Parts: C-alpha cells; structure tokens; sequence
C-alpha cells in the first residue's frame, strides 16, 4: 500500500542546469530541471511512495518516451504517468533506511508555449515538497529584411540515429517574394545526412492561427498539409521552393546522423522583383 506517510524528507532541492541564467531557464538552450530529494524511510516499510515533477514540466525534451531507481543495492523502482506528472515507486530488501534522487525534467512546452513564462515550479516527495519561481525564456526568429525563420530540434531517435527539426518560415507574416528555403547537414560545428531518405513535412499556418513561440508543434492535425515532393529538390542539402509568400510555415523534417549534429536553415528572398536581388536570413541547431 502507500506509505508516503513513513517517508521523511530530509532534504529538498530544485537546482538549475545551467549556472549563468539564475532565475531563468533557458529551454531552447536545453537548460533542465534537477530535483535532488534526500528521505528516510521507516522499517514499518514493507515489500510504495509517490514523486511528482512539476506540472509544467517532463521527463524529457528530445524523447517522447521516459524513470530511475534508488540503490548497487536496490532500494525501490518505480512507474511515470504524465497524465498526472507522478512517479511511483515500489523491494523484499526493506524486508533505518536513507535514499536520494536525482531527477531531471525539462519544461513541457505543450503547456508553456509562450515566452518570458513566469512559472513557480514545485516538486513534490511523500507528502513534503518544495517551491521555486523561474521563468521560461523561448527563442526569437532571425531575420533579415523579408527573410525570416527560426528552428528547432525536436526529437531524436538514437536507435534508427535520427532527429526531428522543426522550422518556422516567414512567421513574423512578411510578403516574402520568390522565397527559397535551404536544409544543410554540413555544419561548422557538427552535421546531419541529408539525402533521398530525409523526410520533409510542410504546413501553411492560416489566417486566424498562431504559432507557439516554444517552437514546438503537438497536434500538426491544425494545420494545413502542404507537402509536395515536386518543390523540395536534393542539392548535402536541400531547396524548397515556396516562391511569393505572404504566411507562416511548418517545415518539419526527420533526418539520419552519424553514429556532433548539427542542420542549418537559410531563407532567401528576392528584394528587387526587377533586379534579382537577395538577401538572407539562417538558423542552425546544435
């Protein structure tokens, strides 16, 4: 049964990955959440306990599926269910016992999808628990005259060695005459493979919608399929031709990688419909 009544904290913390953005998360720079939680646990334990993450957060940000474990002595495992950001943890050795963990979590952006986000993330243990406030800073696009996109990862499969790219194109809304869109895997710091086998997803963000600045969709349903193989031709990059556009895109692509990744964007755009005359805009992901 649960026992989360003989668990007593001792200690509890919500510490930030990175050191040079107190106060703040940078997600998009991948910055995660570690809750170190220190308990004992009384001898009337027998052959479990609970552990929530904060509500605005999960287990992973590049994997959809993820849970650790207390010990090479086991002490208890346990279950994730997101519905309810709860871990559960259930062994015969209980059969004075001290135990800490060590939890990542990263903000769930399906539920904080805009910028400067002030949160007051909580973490809870037993029937302990313990505050602290940040707030979610996302990433802004890039831009140069009517050139405009931004991109990033958004899941990677290290069993097939792949990675999901999300990009937006023209999102602040230009008039973006003879636009072209290049996806490169040769980077200046490391690489992606783009080839005959790259995947390339395109939607057209209508009128009354919204892109979510935590540059990440959850339901691409919404919006309106636009792919047409015909337009994206191989170059160890790619174009894609979008020609005289006025809205915001969704280029999702899923690309293999070496077994150092890294895939650039850039958006052109003719400037003097009588010259020919470009400019360009990029982004790249690390």
């Amino acid at each position: 049964s649960n026992v989360n009544h003989l668990i007593k904290v001792t200690d509890q913390s919500i510490t930030e990955g990175y050191d040079d953005s107190d106060g703040i998360i940078k997600a998009h720079d991948a910055e995660n959440l570690i809750y170190d939680v220190t308990f004992e646990v009384d001898d009337k334990v027998k052959s479990t306990m609970t552990v929530n993450i904060d509500k605005n957060t999960v287990p992973s940000d590049l994997t959809d599926s993820f849970i650790p474990k207390i010990k090479g002595e086991i002490i208890a495992t346990g279950t994730y269910d997101n519905t309810n950001k709860q871990i559960t943890y259930t062994t015969d050795y209980v059969d004075n016992i001290k135990a800490h963990l060590k939890l990542t979590s990263y903000i769930d952006k399906s539920k904080v999808p805009n910028n400067n986000t002030k949160l007051d993330v909580e973490y809870k243990t037993a029937l302990s628990s313990v505050n602290k406030t940040i707030t979610v800073e996302y990433q802004k696009p890039n831009e140069n005259r009517t050139a405009n996109l931004q991109s990033m990862f958004t899941n990677i499969d290290t069993k097939n060695h792949t990675v999901e790219q999300t990009i937006y194109i023209n999102p602040l809304r230009y008039s973006a005459k003879e636009t072209n869109v290049n996806i490169s895997g040769n980077g200046d710091e490391g690489s992606t493979i783009i080839d005959d086998s790259t995947i390339i997803k395109v939607y057209k963000v209508g009128d009354n919608q919204n892109l979510p600045d935590s540059n990440r969709i959850y339901d691409y349903s919404e919006y309106e399929d636009v792919t047409n193989d015909d337009y994206a031709q191989l170059g160890n990059d790619v174009n894609i031709n979008f020609g005289n556009i006025d809205s915001p895109y969704i280029i999702k692509v899923i690309s293999k990688y070496d077994p150092t990744i890294q895939q650039t964007v850039t958006m052109q755009t003719t400037i003097n419909e009588y010259t020919g005359e470009f400019r360009t805009a990029s982004y790249d992901n690390t």
